[PDB]
């Protein structure tokens, strides 16, 4: 039973790599983040960047969250992020994604002690 902050962990870090360095970054990661089962999560986004350096964005620009909560952070500076959106010819157990590298400020909500990312809003 997964703590908020673990889920955060698991579907949204990938520190090992600087950037996705392929088209298939996006097939291999959903996978083997367990984000293919039993449904293809339609969109996520990894982060290439340290886990502290993740974590420290909650203590830079508070900002509103799409959902109109205040517990939101935006990066102060980009970071390497790659998105992962299934394709159109997409369809269980077969997921396909689409692989885009970028660098972006992200904008998490977090919550709890410590006070850690729970929840990825968007990039900018
Ligand atoms: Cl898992
Ligand atoms: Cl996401
Ligand atoms: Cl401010
Ligand atoms: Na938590």
């Amino acid at each position: 039973k997964e703590t908020a902050a673990a889920k955060f962990e698991r579907q949204h870090m990938d520190s090992s790599t600087s950037a996705a360095s392929s088209s298939n970054y996006c097939n291999q990661m959903m996978k083997s983040r367990n984000l293919t089962k039993d449904r293809c999560k339609p969109v996520n986004t990894f982060v290439h960047e340290s886990l502290a350096d993740v974590q420290a964005v909650c203590s830079q620009k508070n900002v509103a969250c799409k959902n109109g909560q205040t517990n939101c952070y935006q990066s102060y500076s980009t970071m390497s992020i790659t998105d992962c959106r299934e394709t159109g010819s997409s369809k269980y157990p077969n997921c396909a994604y689409k692989t885009t590298q970028a660098n972006k400020h992200i904008i998490v909500a977090c919550e709890g002690n410590p006070y850690v990312p729970v929840h990825f809003d968007a990039s900018v």
